[PDB]
């Protein structure tokens, strides 16, 4: 079902999210609450979301694009779920873009991470998962796990005079 | 007249604005663009207000607070005019603050400022001022002859950590 997105300005979105455990991953708790994201990430038509966006500091994140409007230009992200990840930059090499968070409605910050990291998460099955990832899927697993840390993409503004509301920003 | 405060995302607040001159003062324009500040910042029950934030790139600034209910705690600022302002810190000692924008709404941000300032500016007559101000009116001129250089106040927050909007900050 869909859920309450928390702004910032929340405590929570500042906190650490621990762990899921293996026995956890059963819980009918659980498959509810995946499922609650997905409806809630849809509904927002938002490309990914984190466990504590809805007052949850549990390392769960869920992305999936399709033609998302909300950032157009964006290549489609299949729908997988991410649990207790852990990020490793494998290069220097950085590649921009106005990222967007739905905790931080109607407003848009050019931020630079690296275009290439080495992801390790675990899903609902329970299968363990060490790939290095590039491109857009990057920019959103490092956005998204970030909030697993109590980092929200306004600590990571290139610069504060790239940064407004989407209304403005082009109009 | 009321007008359209600009928000943050439009490169206008951005800009250097430019010196008003002694002629200027008189024309029945000017006379009529102080009216519609004035007129535009009691409108949105702010405290202060910068030329460009409507759209001017001329140093005209602009305050009054008189039972502000946006930032209900702070004192009374008595309504004035300030031109072609300078200011100058003459201390390190600094007065923190939840700064607010109507250019950048529905948001506050923790902010500290020097708590003593040498200002000197000129007004609606023509009249030259050299004074030292501190306090609440020392935080408030300096937010605003900010904006004369380009400069929003998301530009000096303490910590992106304090920053958010208002609803969520207490709720
Ligand atoms: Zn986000
Ligand atoms: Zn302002």
């Amino acid at each position: 079902s869909v859920r309450k997105i928390l702004r910032m300005g929340d405590p929570i979105l500042r906190k650490i999210s621990e762990p899921v455990t293996e026995d956890e991953i059963q819980t009918k708790e659980f498959k509810k609450l995946i499922r609650d994201m997905f409806d809630t990430m849809r509904h927002a038509e938002g490309v990914g979301l984190a466990a504590p966006q809805i007052g949850i500091l549990k390392q769960i994140v869920v992305v999936g694009s399709e033609d998302n409007e909300r950032y157009p230009g964006t290549p489609d992200v299949p729908e997988r779920i991410i649990l207790n990840p852990v990020i490793t930059p494998l290069t220097k090499d950085t590649s921009g873009f106005w990222e967007g968070c739905l905790s931080v409605p109607g407003m848009r910050g050019y931020v630079e991470r690296p275009n290439q990291i080495r992801m390790q998460w675990m899903d609902e099955k329970g299968n363990q998962f060490d790939e290095t990832i590039d491109g857009y899927k990057a920019i959103v697993y490092q956005h998204e796990c970030d909030h697993l840390q109590g980092i929200l993409y306004v600590d990571r503004l290139k610069d504060t005079k790239l940064f407004g509301f989407n209304e403005t920003l082009d109009s």
